[PDB]
């Protein structure tokens, strides 16, 4: 019979109570202080509504310590007693049985918002929009309090001073002035502009506006530390690339670093900028525990699996252990790489673009879509050299792997180490 | 005979000494500028019950740079003469014997404030507080400035301007104004307001003012600077999450990510924020030094302790040393792991919840509420496939330990190793 | 036939459509409320000259998701069209057919602008710039607001109180004041100064002031915002140097550290803040990819290769190996360094200026000008002591290679090894 | 003839010339719009004393690129020209041959100021007190040409307002209102006070105004921008703290952690802060290269080395490798270790302190000021138990070393070894 709390119902209820929240807090002071009808009504049904509420939040689930989604609405019930339960009453309690300073239960029911802003936040600017909304509800409480101080003093005053500027001696000035106005001796006095149409004369409104500085300044300390907290959010990337850049820069004028060196060095930089943006993936990639490295690994082997004639055969370990231990070695169009009469323990394949090996102005191996290239390791296995020299040509991804690490990870399962073997295929052999 | 200076009493004097402090340093100035009575008898045994304090400061025993507690009063005496005792004499010396500019002896007295302003903060609020008294004694000050300025100028002036504004035609306006207007325009030429009211009209006033906005301009400027710092210092937590949201972002975008990938991704991210929070508690347990991270280790080891039968008669350092050597694996509900025809080195155990095995449609080892699962160590100890596949289910931690560790710690003492493989119990064996 | 988007022509085009765009943001609204001639004949010409523009664009090539450089303006057609067309086809379309604020052409031309400010920017000048222009048009806007509020009103208003203050009574004042006047108000209520010479009366031009001081407030805190990340920026460098000296100076006094190795150590600080500013050559360095190490460390043998005989013989593949793997250690001129009777497997060298050795008060080795010394390793190969005690001379840059290391590498490749066995000078071994 | 540039005359005419540059470009505006005496021949002997200063410059020496330290001021003079001898030269030239503003000669001497500027700054306060100097010239420069304007305009002028607030009716005001009264002026609409007293009245003033509003608002937001980032830099310690003990205690959050537990983990966490401050010592040693840090170790070894017989005799090859291997453990008063049953391997001496062996409520060892335990290492060398638990006691500083680190490093030194395997004295033997 319990409804649950992730009810839309409740939601669109929720917003009703919002809606509810915001008209009654900024009518009631304008209507206790610058003020039959429906609206007798609809004050009466409001509290009637907020036990309704009540009654709903009895009904619906809520989210125990341990429990996330509990029934038995006693166990609701027991919970936000002594608690919310007074606070949302007392908002729901009317006191007809004037005097509006007691009507603290709609101040009380703020109480209920602040304790669902985080529902309400889901990025920053919403947060922006509720201090303006705080900034309107303290600006409207100010001058209505400004304005009951005008009328008690009133028996040379303000009122005297605004009927002399506005054509209205005396009666009296109308209501619109009287509310518009004093919300302009407000904004006056809270953000330290300081105009010269209103001005208090009495000493008790001179305190009152010590006091509304006070609170303006602290208010107004306020929005610029979080304006600049934002700011300095967004504009942290750049900043970073400026570090890097200064790094780089510093480092090249340290140590000579002749042009086309220097050139080619800051070419790669800001390559590498484009896209790993500073972050590189290898952190984020360890980041991940064991079994996460081992699926997302698999999924840069989406080139050379389905290629590779043997590899269709293999177990689903054997392929996520090799996609562990694969690195596709991404460099930028353009590069020369290792040489004739270098190391040969560092087995290289392709992965995508195109490269050249000119071993004396012979052109040999200028495939690299999905390709494959490297040396006998069976037999042969012997580091020096073995085509000659590679060039530079377009986009250079290839295919990383260790001659040490291929053989200790084939040798722990014979019978697909046989089928790689027997079927070694390679689209050009460096000979 | 010499009183300790952790006493309560001591705490007590000094609450009365701040009192103090605050009362004179807010009624001498008012009283020196705007004005017989037990205040005269008051404010000599002000200086009277300061030079009791002395008294007491010498009675109670202090901190030395070697020795935190320290008797001999006599030694107290030797380090506070010449120092703090001279401004504490100061304090407490009336010069008896108008002109209040001489007594500095309650500006003097704030020195010894500042003195213990450390131990009167505990954290950032009440530096807040402190800065808001210190504006208004700043305000105080200036304020009686202004109104001696006033008075000495007075043989067109702002008292006439006063004068006019306030029915008050002169004689001369009551003293409480003079007072609540000083203060008026005290605030009016420091939050950079700027009123109508009151405004300065020969020179000496407009220099003092001068010198009004630039103090104001300054501590204002100082106001603004802790206020940004402390709030910055509050988001640092939701810029980090932020940082963290930017990575996972970018490293998703940059590499395509299947979507059933990026959602177990970005899942095990927001739950890795959820107990974790960004902080690592492998950085913080490796910060401890040595024993610590053994005795902590221990309090992890909770839940296979007791439940293993023969690590009961362990000794304490086995224990000790084999809970430094387990790790916890934690991992979300419903995840895959390890397979068949993969290493058998990482052997592994469970610590809570549920996990599940099908080796082809065969269900076993539903178990995990502190159940062991494995392989045999002493005989098979070969690597390979051990019972198949494990598949998703609720609440996944293991107990992970290594093949070669184990074995290597369990040689190091020969009879509890005996005993273990003796009563070698495991609730599956996955076999 | 299609013209390429990275023409100078094109950029020419893009100032005088930034010069039309000013020139009309400006004049426009000036001249529908404060405001025949050639004028109306350069409005229509203005929108003439955008559908060039957007036949210019059909014409220039863009910049494809896909295609850097794309041909076939039919491609560019219709990619460009449902979207940014729309907005330069408004700005182009005249409504000819009074009523300005349907010339919201002027307006969405700025979006356009928009979208381009990244190429516009260069560095965070250009930015500040940026945002005094919008200080400008901003305060242009409200001031043409505010002279429109006042010609309305007027059937005690502000013009009264302007032709009351300068001599103009009413007729009425002259067209610059009523300008200059309007931005001077604008300004008052901008930056919050708040000066008495005009003032709202009526309603209306109260809540006009009160969004004005909203608005003002928010792009104040921007503007405090941006400069605040500015000066932060700049001096993070002087806030690294300042955190590095925190920890040497802590460091220092926390272990007593004897007065003249306080001093030395401090001397190093600076001399290493000097050069590397904090920055470590060695992670830059191990930054670059495989490749780019092997190439840049060749840069550093610049000063012994050249000099040593047998190594003008060698392959490239040596030289990049071996530059890679030399270390030139960089000490401060005046240091003292490895005795006698310590490990010898650390072989040195030298790579530019010089020291001294003395072994018990006898000067040899005085050399450092790219000279060599060391020990030989095919028959002696034994640590202890080679010649004595290395003495503290003028600036101090040895050159290090280790005994395990060079032989591992170096038998690899025999003909060489052979050759430099063979042709093995040393200026003084040190014996 | 030459003399150096460190000359300490040089310094006094340095600081002379600052005072010349202050002193003229306040008197110059000052005396050329507000307003011969030995004043004449005082300003012709500035030229003439700066005439003097560019010979000085040429007779004293000058830092080049490449030297420090340059004779010959033939190159002095060579450097010097075309650049800042142009601008000395011309701060050198008279132009008597009224017009002031001409006088750039001043404003330009200042351009050696900004050259100086970072001799002048020791630390960030003189940079404070260097704006609040530029915010003197800045009010200065804006008060005279507003009275420039105000002049000008003379044929309802705020010279006339001047004269109807302060009693003087016109004849005019007195000279020092028209320049007190100007400042004031300045002051008011740069910190955003506006006040009534002075106002603009004509079309130019306001333009002046606005003018001076905006250069207000820029460099007020500089002037916050410094003070905020000097009180991060100041507070950025604390916040350091603050986020170290987050951690700690989510980490004691997350995991239990019981009570006694917890109570030890903060207490060490905040023993460490309080000397380590969170700098971790091995850090900035490892940071230090080679030789530094094995002449840093040995001032750790003032507290063993002259205790202990054999080590007297002790190379300084074997000290420096001695002192470089042990690592002093820390441990706050009061900690339980290593027990029995465990590994051997990690040998230990004592430092200073004492500790307590209760190896079944038998007490031994209770030494510890620089006294020595451990095992025998020729023969038995073998792990287990040596004596059994040691216990807590007071301030706890243990010697580390390896079982392995010594026997490797001391038997490459035979005599030695010998030596002290012979002269073996330990003071109490764990047995």
């Amino acid at each position: 019979w319990t409804i649950l709390h992730y009810s839309p119902f409740k939601a669109v209820w929720d917003w009703l109570i919002l809606l509810l929240v915001i008209y009654t807090a900024v009518f009631t002071p304008y209507s206790a202080a610058f003020l039959c009808q429906p609206l007798a009504v609809v004050d009466l049904i409001v509290d009637i509504m907020f036990i309704v509420d009540i009654l709903i939040n009895f009904r619906t689930t809520y989210v125990n310590a341990n429990e996330e989604v509990v029934s038995h609405p006693g166990r609701i019930a027991v919970h936000y007693f002594k608690g919310w339960f007074l606070i949302d009453m007392v908002a729901a309690i009317p006191f007809d049985l004037l005097i509006g300073l007691l009507k603290t239960a709609r101040l009380l029911r703020l109480v209920r918002v602040a304790r669902k802003l985080d529902r309400y936040s889901e990025y920053g600017a919403a947060v922006l929009f509720l201090l303006m909304c705080t900034f309107a509800l303290i600006a409207h409480w100010l001058a209505c309090i400004w304005y009951a101080i005008g009328n008690m003093e009133q028996p040379i005053g303000w009122l005297h001073n605004l009927g002399d500027q506005i054509g209205k001696p005396y009666g009296g000035p109308s209501i619109k002035d009287k509310y518009v106005t004093a919300l302009y001796f407000t904004f006056s006095s809270l953000t330290s502009v300081g105009f010269g149409n209103v001005s208090p004369n009495t000493n008790s409104e001179k305190i009152f506006s010590i006091c509304v500085m006070l609170i303006g300044s602290l208010m107004y300390a306020s929005i610029f530390g979080n304006v600049s907290a934002i700011i300095q959010r967004l504009y942290s990337g750049t900043a970073r690339y400026h570090t890097q850049m200064l790094r780089v820069r510093e480092f090249i004028r340290f140590h000579q670093i002749p042009n086309p060196l220097r050139q080619r060095l800051e070419e790669y930089f800001q390559h590498a900028w484009s896209y790993t943006n500073g972050i590189d993936m290898n952190a984020v990639l360890k980041g991940f525990p064991e079994c996460l490295q081992a699926d997302i690994c698999l999924h840069l082997n989406r080139s050379l699996l389905q290629h590779c004639k043997p590899f269709r055969g293999a177990t689903k370990g054997c392929l996520r252990a090799l996609a562990m231990k694969f690195k596709t070695t991404h460099a930028p169009p353009g590069d020369t790489l290792v040489h004739a009469g270098d190391l040969l323990t560092a087995l290289y394949f392709i992965s995508r673009g195109s490269i050249e090996i000119l071993r004396g102005d012979v052109v040999v191996a200028i495939l690299g879509k999905n390709d494959i290239f490297g040396e006998p390791l069976n037999l042969y296995a012997r580091p020096g050299k073995s085509n000659g020299d590679v060039r530079a040509l377009t986009y250079c991804d290839l295919h990383k792997i260790h001659r040490d690490d291929l053989l200790e990870v084939l040798d722990m399962y014979p019978e697909f180490s046989d089928h790689f073997w027997s079927s070694l295929e390679i689209t050009f052999n460096l000979r």
